């Protein structure tokens, strides 16, 4: 029952992987999730809050990766250093995150509920920073991690770790 | 040699390409309703494109081109590394990159490349373009690492419930400048 309900979020981003968010529908969820088609009626109501509910499961498992990557930081000078591993790991730029995370991307500036999972997303992150950083530093170094997370696992020719510690310092000020 | 090559079917199939992902979403588009947007016969999809995945590297290639005459556009009066960080704040703050079309298309992309080679490669070469204009004023580890600074500032930008000012990003751009 509670079972059920996480199948569900789940089969939702599998649905979201395997047909694109402008596909995805109450039946090719349950179908996903092997459960029947009333349950989707029971424990939701619209394919949008879903998509909802299913994206901000997703932020939150990668806010839990993000802030135990800084695990270990006392200070800004480790920051620099656990930002650089978060980007060199490759582990937040994995084919599963890239594929849930610039679908709703993609989508946000058609489904404002998204754009919100979005803002959400990027406060918590920036919050994460803050312990160490200004305001304006955390923003600028969750911009560059968005970039170069993905930059890095996609360059012919990506940056050393010691280039990106190197740039990550440049940020951080 | 049973195939001819008609340029004028081509670029009505690579805009019929790029209209079917953000009618379907990349994950679904497909000859069929490619060439029913295109108002081609279903018979001529592959005598130009192989399959789906050529298409859609043709067409997303025709875009990141589109994206890459833009980049280069707001270095038109760069000839220092303080002009061209202005420029680069240019084009942040302008949110003329990350227009509601452009992301549409440009997120699609990024998603599904981890699974198709063929549109990893679009990114990589748009990168590499990228990567060239900004080499023109900064060193190459440099030129990355403000690529990269783009690619989020841009989509944060236009995100954020309370994103950076102007001279915020300018700072920020020059601190990556280094």
């Amino acid at each position: 029952d509670p079972q059920r309900r996480e199948k569900i979020i789940q089969a939702t981003l599998e649905a979201v992987k395997l047909y694109g968010i402008h596909a995805v529908t109450h039946r090719k969820i349950a179908t996903l999730a092997g459960v029947p088609l009333g349950s989707m009626t029971y424990y939701f109501s619209g394919i949008d809050e879903l998509l909802l509910e299913a994206f901000s499961s997703f932020t939150e498992i990668m806010s839990r990766q993000y802030q135990a990557f800084f695990s270990d930081v006392s200070d800004a000078p480790g920051a620099c250093q656990a930002i650089t591993d978060m980007i060199y790991s490759s582990q937040v730029a994995t084919p599963d995150n890239m594929e849930l995370m610039y679908q709703l991307y993609a989508l946000a500036s058609r489904k404002p509920l998204l754009k919100t999972v979005m803002q959400n997303w990027m406060q918590r992150s920036q919050q994460t920073l803050e312990q160490w950083f200004e305001p304006g530093t955390a923003r600028a170094l969750d911009a560059f991690i968005e970039g170069m997370t993905l930059h890095f696992v996609t360059d012919r020719k990506p940056l050393s770790r010691e280039e990106i510690l190197r740039m990550v310092e440049r940020v951080a000020g």
